[PDB]
Formats: structure tokens, C-alpha cells, sequence
């Protein structure tokens, strides 16, 4: 059987970017570094950050006085972002720079007293923070998941309306939304299209170009991990068996016993080493040298603070 590799896949600069910032400030610190949310979700960085003295929590109340403190790439809220400033704390900013692109743009919305409406997945931490951007009781702040809530949603005014959306959505189903909104909400304005990143873009189309082409899609990816949740569903939609997976442990021979093609990518946040072991697996299972599909260069890098190396 063939193994072919979607490209791109794995780590993207931000990721990148907020793993080195949590890696230096061990280095320079020392342990504990505190974090507040997994740093990236993928468990095998998570566990080995915490080994090496990361200890990750959800509330800064956690965090004692003295600490160092880092946000995860995720993003956090402004009441977050307060209550850290408000403590005895050294904080660092591990949110990715096009989620905190959107931040601006419903901090400005609050500001005006002006209606936002954010697409996204409830509960997400992403979704969390950007949200926790707006504090107008005058305006007002609205989560869509899907059409059917764009068609439910009732707005103040609907002639100073903006839309934001998360980083990581389908494309897809992104585009349904936005379409029902701007047939509910003529005057609504916001990007030329959405702010879903140039990585969940192109991980999204190697992963439709790969199962144009394997009967079956391994996604590395762990299961809180929204982008890499979005790759698995995209390829289960075209008709493919496709399995999210943590690691090569996780692949139950069933899945590829007499498949001729099997296709394997990774989210955002997971580490190349994962997907070189799910690669040694499946040859155990009788997959010959993997095929690397050729696919759109990735070129953006997101340098680490300063003061951080
Ligand atoms: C930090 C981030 C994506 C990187 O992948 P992740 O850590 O798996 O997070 P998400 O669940 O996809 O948001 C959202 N911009
Ligand atoms: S998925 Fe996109 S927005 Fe999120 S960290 Fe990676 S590059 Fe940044």
C-alpha cells in the first residue's frame, strides 16, 4: 500500500512561535513556568512541557504571586488580560498574531458602542477571548455557530453591524454563514472574506487534495484541537473513512488491512515527530517510502519576543 503525506500540514507560525516562547522561558527562568490553557492543543507537547516544568492552568487565581506567566497561542480576554496586569505577575503573550488581529477589531466595535457578531465554536478558548474583547452593555457581542443561528439572532441595530470569525473554522461551512448573514443583515461589514488563517486555509485544501486521492485519511491531531477536528471532517464528508489520531498507537489495524492508499496530514499544532511514527506504523503494516503530495509553500514566520531570545 501507498502512503501519501498532505502538504502543507503540521505546525504553523504561530504554534511554532508560542511553543518557543514557553521553551525559552524555561530555559531563561527556569521551572515552574506557568501557562494559562495547553500552550497549543496537542498532548504530546502539553505533556513534555509540563515534564519540563510548564504547569498549565485555566484561571490566573491558580498562579501565585511572583510567577511568570504565559497566555496560550489561543488567546485570552480582556478581564484575563486585567486580572494578570492586577497581580504581582511577569506575563508573556504567546496568542498568535492573527487571532490578536481580530481582538483589535471587536475591541474597536466595543469602543463605538457598535453590534459584532463572531462565528465560532461555543466553549473553544479562541472563541473565549475574542469574545472577551467586547464590554459595551450599549452594543453588543453575538456568537454564531451556523446558518440556523444566523437566521434566529435579533440585533439592536442592524445598520452598524460588523462580523469577525475564528482562525481555525471550514471554509466551507464559513462561507454558508457569511452568506446567511449578509441576506439577514444587508449593511453588515467585515473582511474581504473571513479571518480564518492562511494555515487552516491550506491544511483544508492539502487534506481535499489528499482524499481526492487515499481511501483513508490519518489526521495527527489531538481531540481538542479544533483545526485539526476540521481536517478529519473534510475528508469524512467527501466519503473517506478518516481517523484523528494522537499517535501511532492509536491506528487500529482494521482501519487500513486492505487499503490500497492511505493519506496522512497533521493540525496546526502537532509535531512532525508524530507523523514520522504514524508513517514507521503504517509500514509495519505493509506501507512502502511515504509520498509527499506537492502543495502551496508556506513562508510566514512569527518571530519570539525579544526579551526572550
Ligand atoms: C492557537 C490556535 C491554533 C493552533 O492549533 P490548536 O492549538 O490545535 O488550537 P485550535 O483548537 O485549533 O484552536 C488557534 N489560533
Ligand atoms: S492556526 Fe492560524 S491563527 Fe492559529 S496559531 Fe496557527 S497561524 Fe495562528
Amino acid at each position: 500500500m501507498q502512503i501519501l503525506l498532505a502538504n502543507p500540514r503540521g505546525f504553523c507560525a504561530g504554534v511554532d512561535r508560542a511553543i518557543s516562547i514557553v521553551e525559552n522561558a524555561l530555559a531563561i527562568y527556569g521551572a515552574p513556568i506557568y501557562v494559562r490553557h495547553e500552550v497549543v492543543h496537542n498532548r504530546y507537547v502539553v505533556d513534555s512541557l509540563r515534564e519540563r516544568g510548564a504547569i498549565f492552568i485555566e484561571q490566573i487565581s491558580e498562579v501565585p504571586d511572583g510567577a511568570i506567566l504565559i497566555f496560550s497561542a489561543h488567546g485570552v480576554s480582556q478581564a484575563v488580560r486585567n486580572e494578570a496586569k492586577s497581580r504581582d505577575l511577569t506575563v508573556f503573550d504567546a496568542t498568535c498574531p492573527l487571532v490578536t488581529k481580530v481582538h483589535m477589531e471587536v475591541a474597536r466595535a466595543s469602543r463605538r458602542g457598535e453590534e459584532s457578531i463572531l462565528i465560532g465554536h461555543a466553549g473553544h478558548p479562541e472563541v473565549e477571548g475574542t469574545m472577551g474583547q467586547y464590554s459595551n452593555p450599549e452594543g453588543g457581542m453575538y456568537l454564531v455557530e451556523s446558518p440556523d443561528d444566523v437566521w434566529k439572532l435579533t440585533v439592536k441595530n442592524e445598520e452598524k453591524l460588523s462580523f469577525m470569525t475564528q482562525t481555525t473554522l471550514s471554509v466551507d461551512d464559513t462561507s454558508d454563514v457569511i452568506d446567511a448573514l449578509r441576506k439577514r443583515f444587508p449593511k453588515i461589514v467585515g473582511p474581504r472574506k473571513d479571518d480564518i488563517c492562511y494555515a487552516t486555509t491550506n491544511r483544508q485544501e492539502a487534506v481535499r487534495a489528499l482524499a481526492e486521492q487515499a481511501e483513508v485519511v490519518l489526521v495527527v491531531g489531538s481531540k481538542n484541537s479544533s483545526n485539526s477536528n476540521r481536517l478529519a471532517e473534510l475528508a469524512q464528508r467527501m466519503g473517506k473513512r478518516a481517523f484523528l489520531i494522537d499517535d501511532a498507537k492509536d491506528i487500529q489495524e482494521e482501519w487500513v488491512k486492505e487499503v490500497k492508499c492511505v493519506g496522512v496530514t497533521a493540525g496546526a499544532s502537532a509535531p512532525d515527530i508524530l507523523v514520522q511514527n504514524v508513517v514507521a506504523r503504517l509500514q509495519q503494516l505493509g506501507g512502502g517510502e511515504a509520498i509527499p503530495l506537492e502543495g502551496r509553500e508556506e513562508n510566514i514566520v512569527f518571530e519570539v519576543p525579544k526579551e526572550l531570545r
